[PDB]
């Protein structure tokens, strides 16, 4: 059965609530983003309205085959009405297509679900500039102060250099990437743009990135592995064993694999900046971990929060201890006494 923190009071709308099958009183299910935890439970027999991003809905038509007269795309920065109910979807600084979603129930009250989302200054100049929030349903997958990591910036920086120096080094040299969803996506085409390739990949990934409506994606990426030296495979093959696999597939053509794994935090960024970072070596492979986060670093949700002066708090993160539950309630209260609302 579908926990509380999915249900939104007031109205017939579920969020990111797709595997507890026919959910009572619901009339609408919103989906926030196409990652598998959020949309578990959606396939071609899903005979609800889904409400989400254009992004979102092509990746649920080609990817799942949900029927085309259930999907229902809604534009971002734009009222919209559904089943009576004023609504907003925001870019949520996540993954392509995902969204924070604004409701502004009958009675007054206003509603900001936050989905999965990377906070941002920029946000502050959005369409909640204007506006009282009574409940935030807030995505606190990294809320405690030992969680820091470096900008996206940084991080691709840190990429583009390493990869470049590397193939400078050797021509013969050829770069992997690991994914097992989408986004990140800036990781693998920031290094092809600096090398001067295409990005090649398996039917099934183009298939996936071909729903993203990313600005000249032809133009960036292949099924064609052979005309390619940025390669992506699945993060599982990311290890000496699989890479020294792939390596012997591609007939001659390369003597060296510099491979990257992005992680959200890892241990290592309690203590080792990202300009310090070194790869694990065997022989012809190098393998980097880099932390490309797309959630809030602790620092990051605060301002958010503190920004916003939310009434009450729901976390969608982290929800099922009590040592979590209690220290995230410590730190709301802390947040709210020190910025006075
Ligand atoms: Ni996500």
């Amino acid at each position: 059965t579908c926990p509380f923190y999915k249900k939104i009071p007031g109205t017939g709308f579920t969020v990111d609530a797709f595997q507890y099958g026919v959910v009572e009183g619901c009339t609408a299910y919103f989906l926030t983003h196409f990652h598998s935890d959020h949309y578990a439970g959606l396939s071609k027999h899903f005979t609800f309205p889904v409400y989400c991003s254009e992004i979102t809905g092509n990746l649920l038509k080609n990817k799942l085959h949900v029927q085309e007269q259930y999907i229902h795309p809604l534009p971002l920065d734009t009222e919209c009405i559904v089943n009576g109910v004023k609504v907003v979807l925001l870019d949520a600084n996540h993954c392509p297509g995902a969204v924070m979603i604004l409701f502004y129930l009958p009675n007054g009250t206003v509603i900001l679900h936050t989905g999965d989302f990377r906070a941002d200054p920029s946000m502050e100049r959005s369409l909640l500039a204007d506006q009282k929030v009574h409940m935030l349903y807030l995505d606190t997958t990294y809320c405690s102060p030992e969680y820091t990591f470096p900008s996206q910036q940084e991080v691709i920086r840190f990429a583009i250099n390493t990869a470049f120096e590397a193939v400078t080094l050797n021509p013969h040299a050829l770069v992997v990437c690991g994914t097992y969803s989408i986004g990140k996506e800036k990781v693998f085409l920031a290094i092809a743009d600096v090398l001067g390739s295409k990005v090649g990949m398996s039917q099934e990934k183009y298939k996936t990135l071909q729903c993203l409506n990313i600005p000249e994606i032809n133009s960036l990426i292949t099924t064609d592995m052979c005309s390619s030296l940025v390669h992506l495979l699945p993060m599982m093959q990311i290890n000496f064993k699989g890479l020294q696999s792939h390596l012997k597939k591609c007939g001659g053509k390369y003597n060296q694999i510099l491979a990257f794994r992005p992680t959200g935090w890892t241990h290592s960024n309690k203590f080792t900046r990202i300009a310090d970072v070194i790869p694990q070596t065997k022989g012809n492979i190098s393998i980097y971990g880099i932390p490309y986060s797309e959630h809030s670093s602790y620092l990051e949700m605060k301002r958010f929060v503190q920004w916003l002066k939310p009434q009450k708090i729901i976390p969608t993160v982290n929800v099922g201890t009590w040592k979590s539950r209690s220290t995230m309630e410590k730190y709301f209260r802390e947040w709210k006494l020190e910025a006075g609302y």
